[PDB]
């Protein structure tokens, strides 16, 4: 193909991109795309680049943005991205993360468990009704996206109406946030972000009118109290960005977890065990299918960086192929074997041999929602396993095409009565 970004976006590799990634890792581990964007596919390089973000790598400066992203000036989505905390280093990053971190702590995620349980039981009850009638159910549409959408809305300060009203817009924006995005895709993303901006403009007034115990209300109060703690552009970027991160990747992990259950029935037993056993299954789900193969966030080299025979020049945009690092045999031996024991009894995300899964990133931009995602999976997956021992696929799952995300359009299932 033209470059690795073209290969990953190609239909031929949409079903199982990991053979291409194995090819890339083995033949061009420090890949230089046609546009000059680099892509690291080895776990060791990826881990280094993530951990070294702060000095060796930084988010784009104003100069970098104009140089590397000449459209950013006429792209609503790129300009919104430029002011998210994922593009920043301390002290700016510290200030912005400090404003949102409380809502995502272990303690605050615990407070969401009653809602997670109630949504899980409510939706699975309706789903069990249809399945028992012999119906085919699109589990992605009626559960996988529904649970994280509703839980995120409660945390964030959105009504259930708003989040369903924007799911379509959110997914079109997401697809525009990658180098290979077509002019058509980026235009639609820009239009959808103005819509999202329109919604938040209204939501902002509502939460200024009636503050409540949600994230949007605290950001607005922090901004309204003092926009040098959170500027106008930082506020809208934060609202936009957290919405983009708030459920799509979590739903993808629920989808992939269900497929793992069906594909590896001998490993479903892990979901019947104690908390540590359930968590271990979910960590292996996260290693096996990172929902973002690489991250939309650019990392700009602050030095000329020589890696083996390849030199990344100062100022170059470097991306990290998280999904390839997760299946890099140097970090995870026999990497295509699905085995929850890799993460059983260890620190979250850490293998028994001391190698981290990369699906949540690492370093200063380590995923803020990691506990939120893990806990939703930990609550719902054992209930799904116990309720449908005879779940089977009813046709092939339909993936949503994308250059970098691993989401689904459908996960059709039925009950096997035999
Ligand atoms: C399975 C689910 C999820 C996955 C796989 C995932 C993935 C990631 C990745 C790879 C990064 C690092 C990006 C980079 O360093 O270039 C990240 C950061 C982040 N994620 Fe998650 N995410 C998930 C769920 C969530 C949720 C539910 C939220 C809710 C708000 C969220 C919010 C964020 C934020 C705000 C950051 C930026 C943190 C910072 O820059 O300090 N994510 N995520
Ligand atoms: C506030 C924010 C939430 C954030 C988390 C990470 C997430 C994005 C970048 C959207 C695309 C997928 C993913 C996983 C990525 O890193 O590619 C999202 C939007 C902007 C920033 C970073």
């Amino acid at each position: 193909y033209r470059d690795a970004f073209a290969a990953l976006a190609a239909p031929e590799n949409n079903s199982n991109p990991y053979e291409y990634m194995r090819w890339l890792r083995e033949h061009d581990p420090v890949h230089r795309s046609a546009s000059g964007i680099f892509l690291l596919s080895r776990h060791a390089d990826i881990y280094w680049a993530l951990k070294a973000t702060g000095d060796t790598f930084r988010g784009p400066s104003a100069g970098d943005l104009a140089r590397l992203f000449p459209r950013a000036a006429i792209s609503r989505s790129l300009n919104l991205l430029a002011s998210t905390l994922a593009m920043k280093e301390p002290p700016t990053h510290t200030r912005l993360r400090r404003l949102i971190s409380r809502d995502f702590t272990v303690r605050q995620i615990d407070s969401l468990r009653p809602s997670i349980v109630q949504v899980t039981q409510t939706r699975l009850g309706n789903i069990a009704s249809s399945l028992e009638k012999g119906h085919v159910v699109n589990l992605h549409e009626v559960f996988s996206v529904v649970l994280p959408m509703l839980i995120f809305a409660e945390l964030f300060g959105m009504t259930q109406a708003d989040i369903f009203e924007l799911a379509a817009s959110i997914r079109t924006i997401l697809e525009g946030l990658n180098p290979h995005a077509s002019d058509e895709q980026l235009a639609a993303s820009d239009a959808a972000s103005l819509e999202v901006e329109r919604y938040f403009e209204g939501l902002i007034e509502k939460k200024r009118r009636e503050p409540q115990s949600d994230l949007v209300s605290v950001l607005v109060s922090t901004h309204d109290d003092d926009d040098d703690k959170l500027s106008d552009t930082e506020l809208i970027s934060m609202l936009w960005g957290i919405l983009l991160g708030g459920f799509a990747t979590t739903a993808a992990m629920i989808d992939h977890a269900i497929l793992d259950m069906l594909a590896f029935p001998e490993q479903r037993r892990w979901l019947e065990g104690d908390a540590a056993s359930v968590k271990a299954f979910i960590e292996e789900v996260l290693r096996y299918d990172a929902p973002a193969m690489f991250s939309s966030i650019p990392r700009i080299a602050q030095y000329d960086i020589t890696i083996g025979d390849v030199t990344i020049p100062e100022g170059a945009d470097v991306r990290v192929l998280l999904a390839s690092g997760n299946r890099d045999p140097a970090a995870f031996p026999d990497p295509d074997r699905f085995d929850p024991s890799r993460f059983h009894g260890t620190a979250p995300g850490m293998s028994t041999y001391g190698h981290v899964l990369l699906s949540f990133g690492h370093g200063i931009h380590f995923c803020l929602g990691a506990q939120l995602a893990r806990v939703q999976l930990a609550e719902c997956l054992p209930v799904i396993n116990a309720r449908f021992p005879h779940l089977v696929l009813a046709g092939d799952p339909v993936r949503e095409p994308s250059a970098f995300l691993r989401t689904f359009r459908s996960l059709p299932v039925r009950l096997d009565t035999s």
